[PDB]
């Protein structure tokens, strides 16, 4: 990554064992449940495009997953290709990043620290992280299980087990739903509850 | 989150591996007993708004309590802008956060950062931990199991652990009860005991 | 905690999940055997007293032993307070520390810094620490599991492992007894000794 | 490795044992599945010879594969010597690299730092981790269990499980043939498609 | 500890949660093996009379033990008393360290830190530190299980078995009598290699 | 061990409890493996003698070993006083390290930091790794288990395995005999290969 130093300078330092590890053991246990982006997001806080491809690239399994982020990081930097078109360089000056610079594979790790500590700075890291985050939401999206309107309470299930359920598909597959899939008896509560109920009001009417 | 450097000026550190895994894992094995609360105090120690956010958004469980939690986060965010209102700004001055400005979702991470370092700082970090509390110690009272009025000494409990039960439940839910609900044999020790005891004076009685 | 940098100047640090993970699995491990005394005082080195709050309010069982410790320290508080009343403050000056200010339940966490690293500081994390170990070692002594008259050597106990069982309760509870509990063979031995022996003499006599 | 430091000069730091058990651990548990070769690429970034060398010596088993890459390395010294013939040295002068100085087995530890803190840098760290990570992709092709040809999708296998296999394989050997490997039904789909559809298509067109 | 700061000067550090686990869990899985001495003085280098209190004071078994290392204690610092006698102080200077001074029970935190960073520096830790290895010296004696006159070579034992507990027993009851324990074959063999051999030479003539 | 500080002085750092703990688990897990030279090399990156002394005498087993490696140690300290004897020191000056010196048993720590940061620096600490390392390769070669002459292809056996074996005992130990030692099917297989084929060419031929 990029991070400050005592001297107050943006320098480079070596992505961390527990960093690399962190994000594999992340990927190893939950696949692409959706709390995996924010995790994703924080382990490369400060990440060059090098270590974003470092982090994707230690990934051993769902290779299926890794070749559709290839096809939406393409797409993006074709997108950027389009709105930023590039200009041999100037002897000694920076030259301008293009899409697969960005994605880090036809820039160099000096390159890119140039780019990000830059006045201005071009933020690279930061741009690639967001084509990044755009295609793994798109596997987050895909590999959820479930379609909310399959999620109904069971006629036993407590109704927290319920909305978590309920929340957790809806969050995955990125209101009024939840009173109509309820069960009878809950859901005659919260009919009775009438409109405006916030979700507090309403888990604990059926508690 | 913002720390003091050598050099005594406040900067920004990304948040570690350590307390991420340290924050999820606690909520994994203690869902929302009480002393998650102290915890995620502690481990959000000079949290922006993103490393809150940060912190809940890695949570995978829990999602009806989450959603609760966005609930009391954009009550309290209204009512700030209920208090402070917020009038294009002028180029390159600090504007006036307002509420989704301190939750961390109309707002960058420099911004952020501007707030929280100025002179005088304004800790947004702190105001939105704030709001994230009192949404947690709703959930906390929420989720938890037992009336204090149904925790009673049993006819072979020892004295300790019907305490140790009696004060866990209260502060979930947050002494003449303690009396009232102990059993027949350390009721009488106890009203001998007399009034003004100490809770130690009571437990070495009842021992 | 309070801790020393590069510059020579005291500030403040968070307190790291390693230290509170620490605290809260030797409590989770050894409940109040004795020991956990000594380590607690190390984890809070340096600690103010919001930390040493944040280390007691994350235990989340045990919360008989926890009230009682809130009993110590409003009774050590009010002494402070008798010993040393307060007197509007001047504008930008320091105040004086009442006892709910040294608990760290009616004092900022900037205060504290300003006690702290005063000059001459007042050492309010070390007053506290003091007043939670001295309601700390009430809790060991109370949950003492046997008297030291009880522990007697088996007829067919090592002697080590006997003087290990006395020396633990003697702790816990907080030398011609130890004769006096020894069984026959290994006390006729410890007798023929004689006076002024040294507790290594008796164990390798005995062993 | 070689960091910068506070002084903002590049400086030699020893290897660390988190570093080093986490190169040993990843050999140990993954053997020379691909996603090793950028794992091995981070865990040495910033390594001078010497340390590349400790790490692939710390490595007990898959002797063969160590031998395989002794040969691959030997190889590309030999052309470097091919390209920059070495010419007693001037006293007190940096000398010119060889082959096997790059390879860290005829040069020290401090002639390496020279050569990768030399203005301009020699970077014989970078050199050498290019040969070795030659040498490790010969051996993960060599290792690659299965030819693409033989992954085919099994009549209840769900695509995205054959996906995941067939660019798992891919990746080794180092997407007509996905349609046609595909089983009847899903076969048929994907036909149906047509021409141009995105891998995203085709995995929610067979689910 | 007292550890060198980048500035350059002797300043103290917290014990910190790893080395502390670590001194307790060493004790916990080795007892009082002679390896565990070593270990000791690694772990508390650099450290303060408080910091050897706090490491003997976490141990919450072997109390036995500790006793034992409280009577050496004690006798160390009445010598200590003897050599230097000890004469109200000069306002604002230092005093000279007692016995008890020595052991941390009569003095400071910021005394002993003082000693140690005089110039010229009382290294108040590193006698106390003498004193206790003398004092678990004579524990580890103590609880050697077996005499090295009772280490012979089995029958069917390898001989390298057999030396390894030689050895092994004889470092904790702190050569020749290796031929003599050796059996019958081996003997013979060693017997036959004449006098001055190596162990090496042994070991390999009984392989 | 000795590392450079912020402001580029060669200072002593304590060593750390996760190189002690991970050289005595390596030593635990592997014995005298070959790969364990490696490792204890990269451990004492930076190692005083005393630190050297530290690692090897926390290793609790293998005592035959540690003997053999005292006498090895002693006879390199005789060879080097015979290269470099030594003549009341000069006041204040540094003293020439003799044998026993350099293997830091009659000398003190700040003498080993004033040598290895003296100008120029006298390199006990590497001198020492030097000898101990010496004495560890007989120790390797010693425990090795088996003659590469009794490593020889299964009939079932794949030449992968096979040639894991043979590398891993010469390695213990300190190619033609590779065909020779092939089974039949192989060995005509590679007999027809050639002279000249590399090991890469072998393996893939008797895959
Ligand atoms: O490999 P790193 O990511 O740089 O980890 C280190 C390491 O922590 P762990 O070994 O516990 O992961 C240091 O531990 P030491 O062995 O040097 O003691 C610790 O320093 P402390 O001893 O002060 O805990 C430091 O933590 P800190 O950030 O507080 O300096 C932490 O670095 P990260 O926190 O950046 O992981």
């Amino acid at each position: 990554p990029i991070v400050q130093n005592l001297q107050g300078q943006m320098v480079h330092q070596c992505i961390s064992p527990r960093t690399l590890n962190a994000w594999v053991k992340v990927v190893e246990e939950k696949a692409f449940s959706p709390e995996v982006i924010p995790m994703f997001s924080a382990l490369s806080c400060g990440a060059t495009p090098q270590d974003l491809n470092t982090m994707l690239n230690t990934v051993g399994g769902h290779q299926a997953a890794m070749q559709m982020l290839k096809e939406t990081i393409n797409e993006e930097a074709a997108e950027w290709d389009r709105l930023h078109p590039v200009h041999p360089i100037a002897p000694g000056q920076m030259r301008e990043p293009r899409g697969s610079d960005i994605a880090g594979t036809t820039s160099t790790l000096q390159e890119q620290i140039g780019w990000m500590t830059h006045n201005p700075p071009i933020p690279v890291g930061e741009i690639y992280k967001r084509w990044i985050i755009l295609g793994l939401n798109k596997i987050v999206r895909m590999y959820s299980p479930t379609s909310i309107l399959d999620i109904r309470q069971g006629p036993k299930e407590p109704f927290r087990d319920y909305v978590d359920r309920f929340y957790k598909t809806l969050r995955a597959e990125q209101e009024t739903l939840l009173v109509q899939n309820a069960n009878p008896d809950c859901k005659t509560i919260l009919k009775a509850l009438g409109p405006g109920a916030t979700l507090e009001e309403m888990m604990t009417a059926c508690q």
